[PDB]
């Protein structure tokens, strides 16, 4: 697996399509695309355990954790293998994304394929909220789109 | 990966969820649950190569096929990875799928997490129809219903 794709939906007006790629075997990975239907600035983008999607977003489980750390931000060492951190909304409520990220992996252990994206109703804190909260899903809300991310062409 | 799961959706009424489990590492894999809205009779049925919902059902792509050979049916021997033949509706438009097969997997490179599920207009022929398409698609016609597969709990 070099390339992924993600296709985003949810019960709001919230939707876009996201694109991964890995140009080398456990290398970085480059994600990108475009989310519309958004409150303008911040929203949290992670990725979830589960490819469930049985009960909508809720399915898809808890932030995807695989060595049991606390939340974090991207950047941030202390971090789930999921915390992508956050994404940024336009006034017109379009977010372009685009980021580099080698914590993820389209292959090995940190594989992500086959488990659900989502974006978030507000913006992730990064661990720094102070609050239990904070150190699981960074405080970004309620689930507002979401889709599993699948093997691209 | 144990366990799978694929919410199958389309422009269509039809609807469904299937599951998937795999308790020996490349031992069979029984997938099972329940699709609604189809005309009474046989339907296609396939993991397709791709997890891409870009443009609806179709960027899911041609059958499941890494080692290249001709469709075919299930039990048959030259076949697609990814053809598990048909599937049953009810009087009242209800499949209730149920099948083992050793064929895919859930882990290994036959791995068809991240790739799109597909049911089908008609009936698969098991590449026996004798027509060009036939050994491709099984003549199943276009995709009601389909979605990315994905880890379940
Ligand atoms: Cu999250
Ligand atoms: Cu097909
Ligand atoms: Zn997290
Ligand atoms: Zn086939």
């Amino acid at each position: 697996a070099t390339k992924a794709v993600c296709v985003l939906k949810g019960d709001g007006p919230v939707q876009g399509i996201i694109n991964f790629e890995q140009k080398e075997s456990n290398g970085p990975v480059k994600v990108w695309g475009s989310i519309k239907g958004l409150t303008e600035g911040l929203h949290g983008f992670h990725v979830h355990e589960f490819g469930d999607n049985t009960a909508g977003c809720t399915s898809a489980g808890p932030h995807f954790n695989p060595l049991s750390r606390k939340h974090g931000g991207p950047k941030d060492e202390e971090r789930h293998v999921g915390d992508l951190g956050n994404v940024t909304a336009d006034k017109d409520g379009v977010a372009d994304v685009s980021i580099e990220d080698s914590v993820i992996s389209l292959s090995g252990d940190h594989c992500i394929i086959g488990r659900t994206l989502v974006v978030h109703e507000k913006a992730d804190d990064l661990g720094k909220g102070g609050n239990e909260e904070s150190t699981k899903t960074g405080n970004a809300g309620s689930r507002l789109a979401c889709g599993v991310i699948g093997i691209a062409q």
